[PDB]
């Protein structure tokens, strides 16, 4: 109806993405699993390796002390013991076992120190490839955790009136451009001490303030790709039971 | 070392899920799909089937009032004209399009009000089925919208100094013991105008106070089950991609 205008291009507004997004909750799996699967591909015929390398790292899973409470998480340790046993065969490309700590600062900036040791671990190019993802995760192991707070992939320790115990166990699967030939496997365990009662935690934001005391343990882990395209879909339902 | 106490039992106390989540960020994928899918699957084997769903009604997104902006969302229309050419054939069991608004309240409320009618639209057994992934899928409509400002399924429109319009596109798969023979499917369009300027709704929270008026748009698709345990995973794969 109105005239055509020329084109003015600016070149920093950020495109919207074509990717697609499908979250599978699976309900009563044969075999449990107590890692967050976060996956990042860009050909769905390599979904069923990462499923298989998110059934081994939940053998790296190992209790906290009992000072901590009753809980499980990711051991960069174990970890790299079970790496070794992984068939296809693959390398250990780096490992972390850090703590991170901060005093009466909003819970934006936690996110952000965590953030920086998973992009130390992941590297520019990969980090850059789930940015999105990557920030997503980590903001969900801090906040948003009502929704969460009876999930596998959660575990609350010691509860006093003046602190919070409670691990949280994500992986991230990452195939695409920057991975080339390899998919990489990031699993990251986090023993995290929070300066409030369970009540508050569970209704955290971003805006809230709190010190915390956190350690994290991850390992990047890159495996030569294995497409699965030939194979039946009962192969990739065996593997999200742990049975395969 | 400490002496085994007799068992002290809370009736009330909630029992950690086993249930396993994996998700799927596929990145450029062959065919553009605008509905983020959350799926609720006790069998592994009808993922293919509740994909396959998602791709058929990415057919029932249409373009807002140009008064509103350049934004899609689910028709519920549109839904039912769909509806129709699936085939397995199946049947629309349920259907609305309502406006839900508020004033100066708690953005909490507003999830509440929008959680009341999808409830309406799934029923009690239904709802209760999924009641952690449809809390945090409406939760997620209204607040952690800065991770997810770019993605395929959220569309920004008009953006005054007083108001800003966006629409998010979300899509539910739900089979398991509450579903029986059937597979349900209940796409939402929402279409959401809020009393804040863009950088203010990016970092909303459930604490955060606004006025809406939000127009929703759904349905509740029931396709008897096919299993696809038989098919290569390259079925999957086209499935994921639209090609199937
Ligand atoms: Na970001
Ligand atoms: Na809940």
């Amino acid at each position: 109806h109105c005239p055509l205008e020329d084109i003015k291009v600016n070149p920093w507004k950020t495109p919207q993405s074509t990717a697609r997004v499908i979250t599978l909750r699976v309900e009563d799996p044969n075999e449990i699993n107590n890692l967050l699967s976060i996956n990042e591909i860009d050909n769905p015929n390599y979904i069923l390796q990462a499923i298989m390398l998110a059934n081994a790292f939940q053998n790296a899973l190992v209790p906290t002390s009992t000072d901590f409470g009753d809980a499980l998480r990711f051991s960069m340790p174990k970890g790299l013991e079970i790496a070794n046993t992984i068939t296809p065969m693959g390398a250990v490309v780096s490992y972390v076992d850090q703590n991170v700590t901060q005093t009466n600062n909003q819970v934006s900036v936690m996110i952000n120190k965590v953030l920086e040791v998973l992009k130390t671990v992941l590297g520019v190019a990969l980090s850059g490839s789930v940015i999105d993802q990557l920030t997503a995760a980590v903001t969900n192991t801090f906040t948003n955790l009502n929704t969460q707070k009876n999930e596998a992939w959660i575990f609350w320790g010691k509860e006093t009136a003046n602190q919070t115990n409670y691990t949280y166990n994500v992986l991230f699967a990452i195939q695409n451009a920057q991975t080339g030939g390899v998919m990489y496997c990031v699993p990251v365990g986090f023993e995290i001490k929070v300066s409030a009662v369970k009540e508050q935690v569970l209704f955290f934001t971003i805006q809230d303030s709190a010190s915390y005391n956190v350690n994290i343990q991850s390992l990047k882990f890159a495996q030569p790709l294995v497409s699965s395209s030939q194979y039946p879909i009962a192969d990739l339902t065996s593997a999200i039971n742990g049975t395969l």
